[PDB]
DNA sequence: TGTCCCTTCGCGTCTCT
DNA sequence: AGAGACGCGAAGGGACA
């Protein structure tokens, strides 16, 4: 391995070799990953206790054990996962794959021995349920986040008049710690001095880097309306994703030349600095905007549009790049590659119905028309290759048409729609009396896993709220608004009576 | 060279309707 | 239904052993 040794590298890939066989039967991806977060000792720990992990009162799978192997101190998660899980899930009520979850970060050791320690008095004396200790915990700092939530939560709730939830909000993400600490001194000033709402001041915390955002925008804040015209609302909405540091400190760096000597106006620079990555795409747009709209290309409105988005940047370089190709050889108009890559992901939409448009249509009987609309939605790539994977058992087996499958697949989480309406077809027709053409209409929707699913525990388990919504009158529901539509309606029959 | 903590970027999904 | 919100993994950097 590294400069000290030699030539017991062999001895390692041996190691990794062995993995390969079972009870974990690793392959090449899953080994990789070990390597390049939790390094050669958490895969020598891997190894030395693969039959411990899998079996025992522990039950892991290998996708688990991966989990918890692929950070930095993964051989101390997987330690202290083999000496805490049991006592973790009997005695404090956790599930497995919650435990995992804590383990699943840098410093996860650190996280289970916390919640053993902190579970109960964060649940008894400040009201958490067990589901907010692990949203605390289940991000890197985990420990700290804990600590600084018992020690603060009674301050944050009385003297600066946070709810618990928000309290949880602030501290779920990494650095929750900073985050919670510094919302304690600056939540004060931001109000007072810069007449920000808690709730702004909330928004802005609740985000990685929060700590970093609040101080950024307590500093640069004033700048920004009073020497470039920016209102608080809109340095708010910058600020509030994680890295809002760095894209105010890029908004009033590029402000000036964007507004000026590109002509975008300053409510599209704000638009597309407030995303995940805003200081990229702010850098990227303003270094693509004339070649974009260079021997003809696009509008300026279509490049604002498509860097607005997570991973703007990776979008703007992949239209870049791929535009010609999709448009000659695959005969698509830029209208339509503008409308796959203004999406998060778009770079990754973009690439497959590269690899996919050609495929698709082939092996399985798809128009063009229809592979961009699928490809027009967040989750793309998903989309796309789970309807290569799924369209033939969908068909054949559930006797579904391949129009259908197209509708389920074209919005927002097709994936996770069609992979649900795979699993709970046969128990919503044959075990409660849904028509497919029901089922694929609840399916058709953003959320149309988590609609799926609250349909079937009421029907499987009928809940509480009772037998008048007849099932055509949940069907009704759960397309028009989903697991939110199915939800309200439970919260209300337990109260209205 | 491992372990812990913090920050940023990007991808994917769901809510609000 | 498009914008805005949620979650989570990868990766990189700093501190300390």
């Amino acid at each position: 391995m590294q400069w000290s040794g030699a030539r017991a590298l062999e001895a390692l890939l041996t190691v990794a070799g062995e993995l390969r066989g079972p009870p974990l039967q690793l392959d090449t991806g899953q080994l990789l990953k070990i390597a390049k977060r939790g390094g050669v000792t958490a895969v020598e720990a891997v190894h030395a206790w693969r039959n411990a992990l899998t079996g025992a009162p522990l039950n892991l799978t290998p996708e688990q054990v991966v989990a918890i192997a692929s950070h930095d101190g993964g051989k101390q998660a997987l330690e202290t996962v083999q000496r805490l899980l049991p006592v973790l899930c009997q005695a404090h009520g956790l599930t497995p794959q919650q435990v995992v979850a804590i383990a699943s970060h840098d410093g996860g050791k650190q996280a289970l021995e916390t919640v053993q320690r902190l579970l109960p008095v964060l649940c008894q004396a400040h009201g958490l349920t067990p589901e907010q200790v692990v949203a605390i915990a289940s991000h890197d700092g985990g420990k700290q986040a804990l600590e600084t939530v018992q020690a603060l939560l009674p301050v944050l709730c009385q003297a600066h008049g946070l709810t618990p939830e928000q309290v949880v909000a602030i501290a779920s993400n990494g650095g929750g710690k900073q985050a919670l600490e510094t919302v304690q001194r600056l939540l004060p000033v931001l109000c007072q001095a810069h007449g920000l709402t808690p709730q702004q001041v909330v928004a802005i915390a609740s985000n990685g880097g929060g700590k970093q955002a609040l101080e950024t925008v307590q500093r640069l804040l004033p700048v920004l309306c009073q020497a470039h015209g920016l209102t608080p609302q809109q340095v708010v909405a910058i600020a509030s994703h994680a890295g809002g540091k760095q894209a105010l400190e890029t908004v009033q760096r590029l402000l000036p030349v964007l507004c000026q000597a590109h002509g975008l106006t300053p409510q599209q620079v704000v638009a597309i600095a407030s995303n995940n990555g805003g200081k990229q795409a702010l850098e990227t747009v303003q270094r693509l905007l004339p070649v974009l709209c260079q021997a003809h290309g696009l509008t300026p409105q279509q490049v604002v549009a498509i860097a607005s988005h997570d991973g703007g940047k990776q979008a703007l370089e992949t239209v870049q790049r791929l535009l010609p190709v999709l448009c000659q050889a695959h005969g698509l108009t830029p209208q339509q590659v503008v409308a796959i890559a203004s999406n998060n992901g778009g770079k990754q939409a973009l690439e497959t119905v590269q690899r996919l448009l050609p495929v698709l249509c082939q092996a399985h009987g798809l128009t063009p028309e229809q592979v961009v609309a699928i490809a027009s939605n967040g989750g793309g790539k998903q989309a796309l290759e789970t309807v290569q994977r799924l369209l033939p058992v969908l068909c054949q087996a559930h006797g579904l048409t391949p129009e259908q499958v197209v509708a389920i697949a074209s919005h927002d989480g097709g994936k996770q729609a069609l992979e649900t309406v795979q699993r709970l077809l046969p128990v919503l027709c044959q075990a409660h009396g849904l028509t497919p053409q029901q089922v694929v209409a609840i399916a058709s929707n953003g959320g149309g896993r988590p609609a799926l699913e609250s349909i079937v525990a009421q029907l499987s388990r009928p809940d509480p709220a009772l037998a008048a919504l007849t099932n055509d009158h949940l069907v009704a529901l759960a397309c028009l608004g989903g697991r939110p539509a199915l939800d309200a309606v439970k919260k209300l029959e337990h109260h209205h009576h």
